[PDB]
């Protein structure tokens, strides 16, 4: 198991615009198109991202290109961020994958504000960190996924995905 397989399990593959937990317009393997309620606004973003008139439908390779870009942008965002980097440096390989997962899903900024959990992860307090992560809009809104990501931080194995 590796970060790409993990994310492909968490987000799934959809070749048509759809809405995420949060009613936000998405495509492919979790690619966020926009927060506007406008679908026309989404389709516009999509064509821009793809480079062609897509009419809201993409191919599987197109989805894969977007996913590769997004995982790359998440990792780089962690490494540049003052609050996220030291946490990442302190973690083992499985836990690192889980932090990449969070950033991909909610962005740099959003993960950066989970101040208390980040400190607990840094300090290797796994059980407390799992309890704290569960008290968030994130988990209440989208519980299944949150669950897997949280277990992953809890045990340091790929069991929730196996
Ligand atoms: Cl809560």
């Amino acid at each position: 198991m590796n970060i790409f397989e993990m994310l492909r399990i968490d987000e799934g593959l959809r070749l048509k615009i759809y809405k995420d937990c949060e009613g936000y317009y998405t495509i492919g393997i979790g690619h966020l198109l926009t927060k506007s309620p406008s679908l026309n606004a989404a389709k516009s973003e999509l064509d821009k991202a793809i480079g062609r008139n897509t009419n809201g439908v993409i191919t599987k390779d197109e989805a894969e290109k977007l996913f590769n870009q997004d995982v790359d942008a998440a990792v780089r965002g962690i490494l540049r961020n003052a609050k996220l980097k030291p946490v990442y440096d302190s973690l083992d390989a499985v836990r690192r994958a889980a932090l990449i997962n969070m950033v991909f899903q909610m962005g740099e900024t959003g993960v950066a504000g989970f101040t208390n959990s980040l400190r607990m992860l840094q300090q290797k307090r796994w059980d407390e960190a799992a309890v704290n992560l569960a008290k968030s809009r994130w988990y209440n809104q989208c519980p299944n996924r949150a669950k897997r990501v949280i277990t992953t931080f809890r045990t340091g194995t790929w069991d929730a995905y196996k």
